[PDB]
């Protein structure tokens, strides 16, 4: 892929350097320890061309004081973040499985995985030998946590700063590629969790090449607020992800806290994102997901043959949200919007994708959502479990250990059988108890800042002792516990995933592609228990949920029985127990 900043092969045998620093009079580019002088071509703009250089070959930019930063732009870290980039040569992986076009969104099971801690050794090849695995099981997607480089080497993603590069500690670029290229054999898409809203706080000298590249009062809750409306920084934002999609070869994005990013340009950078996107790749869908508080619609659209010319779908926080209060009881901060009722708002979910879709949020003051009903049930991600639902707690605590294992299994067998496009959260699958904590890998004052920070989260629940995020055995404790996954306990749990998985492909998938709209009805809810009905052009999807301790009483749910957990009776439905049915 072609971009306007970083280092890039323009003939066979030169490499040309692209660099915009508004806050520098002059840059040099040190090349493998040698400096050249590069011309400033207008706009902030410095540029140069040098002949023979090979990939591997290492750099940095100097500054008009002697400052020694790595590419913003870089494709590649030699090390770490601070250190030298190197000329990366797109040419020198050997892609394999180039007959991949990828598959329907209808289809889409998505696990999301995180590199460093879903294997012991926490590299993109050590995964590729648990791809068999998750194909055998039914995952249909992958979700990788962000790659972008950042501090140290081990984090979440999110303080991601070289939004070019892959993580080193990961693997090199061709790493990455044989890890999608594998994925793609073994019949799996891979999505790329990308941050456009914030950079992280160490290695990040944007700040310091161009001041302008930040606006001078919008700040995000994590950084400062990206000046979108600049030539040069629209430039590294859009073409960040299409350099992803078409270099990798990945089959989409999941762009992280859209809410926060903001935008006063005619043409908001989303828009134009995924504009571009649909006109450059066109030869296999390209799946874009998004994380937004805002209960939205308007980047979701669907033409009249349900083409999504924007973003495909969006996360349906409200799912998890709704769940977790009913089936757990707590509901403090963002929980507090669903302690009213919460069977209420799930089965508002389940039936119509948001919960909030208008209303005033008591955690906000303000009206939360706009209708959603006109929405095709994949416009929506829900879960149970991800890196945010578990890692945002003190102690990284996964459902399972809330909720209990019957609990639990009663609640990952609605979501997989829902027609929502489902996540799960790497582990989940076997039942995983380990927590997922908040773990970095910061120096110095960053490193006290980040775990007073993060103490300081949890200072209204004192009694806490928050694990240091910086500590080596935070990482460790967070690992999947690949025993269990061997274990008779964990087989149990793999076999339970593998026949909802199953059930779903071979029926509720081909409900999902006639759907144009919601479809879905609230037929009843009491404490505890729920019951909704989807009617589609292929058949009437019925489900039923009862996690309380006495048996309800069920309202007619037409058709056959697809699933029902624990017993099936007539009529009725046992404590913690779940009944599908489908009517054709
Ligand atoms: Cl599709
Ligand atoms: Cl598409
Ligand atoms: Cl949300
Ligand atoms: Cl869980
Ligand atoms: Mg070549
Ligand atoms: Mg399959
Ligand atoms: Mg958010
Ligand atoms: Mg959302
Ligand atoms: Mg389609
Ligand atoms: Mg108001």
């Amino acid at each position: 892929f072609c971009k306007s900043w970083g280092a890039e092969y323009i003939a066979a045998d030169v490499v040309r350097f692209r660099l915009w620093a508004t806050g520098q009079q002059k840059v040099m580019l040190r090349l493998a320890g040698k400096d050249q002088e590069m011309q400033a071509n207008g706009d902030g703009w410095f540029t140069l061309d040098v002949a023979g250089v090979t990939p591997g070959t290492e750099y940095n930019f100097v500054l008009s004081d002697g400052m020694v930063v790595p590419d913003p732009a870089s494709r590649a870290q030699k090390t770490d973040v601070n250190g030298p980039s190197y000329v990366v040569d797109p040419g020198s992986y050997t892609w394999r499985n180039t007959g991949w076009k990828g598959s329907r969104w209808e289809q889409a099971v998505v696990y999301e995985m995180h590199t460093g801690t879903f294997t012991p050794e926490g590299t993109f090849r050590a995964a590729i030998a648990k791809l068999p695995y998750l194909a055998e099981l039914g995952v249909t997607v992958i979700e990788v946590m962000p790659v972008a480089q950042f501090g140290g080497e081990r984090g979440w993603g999110y303080d991601g700063v070289l939004l070019y590069a892959p993580h080193s500690a990961y693997g090199t670029p061709d790493d990455f590629k044989a890890f999608i290229d594998a994925a793609h054999g073994y019949g799996l898409s891979v999505v790329l969790d990308i941050v456009l809203n914030h950079f992280g706080p160490e290695g990040n000298y944007l700040p310091l090449l161009a001041p302008a590249f930040f606006h001078k009062e919008r700040m995000t809750p994590w950084g400062n607020g990206i000046a979108y409306d600049v030539d040069a920084v629209r430039r590294y934002i859009i073409e960040a992800p299409l350099y992803w999609l078409t270099e990798y070869h990945l089959d989409g994005l999941r762009f992280d806290a859209i809410d926060q990013i903001e935008d006063s340009s005619a043409r908001h950078v989303l828009v134009e994102i995924a504009q571009r996107i649909r006109e450059d790749i066109t030869d296999r869908p390209i799946h874009l997901t998004t994380e937004d508080s805002r209960n939205i619609i308007s980047l979701h659209p669907r033409d009249q043959d349900g083409n999504a010319p924007l973003f495909t779908a969006e996360w349906n926080d409200d799912f998890h949200n709704a769940v977790h209060v009913f089936a757990t009881g707590e509901t403090q901060a963002y929980y507090n919007d669903f302690a009213d009722a919460p069977e209420k708002h799930l089965a508002r979910a389940l039936a119509e994708g948001f919960a909030y879709q208008g209303e005033i949020s008591p955690q906000t003051g303000e009206p939360r959502g706009v209708k959603s009903t006109g929405q095709p049930p994949v416009a929506f991600v829900d879960f149970i479990q991800n890196h945010d639902q578990v890692g945002n707690r003190a102690q990284g605590d996964r459902l399972i250990t809330l909720a209990g294992a019957e609990r639990t299994k009663v609640l990952l067998a609605t979501l997989l059988l829902s027609p929502h496009i489902p996540l799960l959260f790497m582990g989940e699958e076997y039942g995983e108890s380990r927590p997922f904590l908040f773990f970095t890998d910061f120096h110095g004052d960053l490193a006290r800042a980040v775990r007073e920070g993060r103490a300081k989260e949890f200072a209204d629940h004192a009694g806490e002792n928050v694990p240091d995020p910086n500590a080596p055995e935070t990482f460790q404790r967070s690992k999947l516990n690949w025993k269990q996954q061997h274990s008779e306990e964990g087989k149990a749990w793999l076999a339970f995933t593998r026949e909802l998985l199953l059930l779903r492909q071979k029926h509720i998938v081909p409900l999902l592609s006639a759907a144009r709209e919601s479809s879905g009805t609230v037929l009843q809810t009491a404490p505890g228990f729920i019951a909704v009905s989807w009617r589609f052009p292929g058949g009437t999807l019925s489900l039923a949920l009862n996690i309380s301790a006495t048996t309800v009483l069920l309202p007619d749910l037409p058709g056959k029985t697809l699933f029902a957990w624990p017993n099936e009776s007539t009529g009725s439905l046992s404590q913690h127990s779940l009944i599908v049915r489908l009517a054709q």
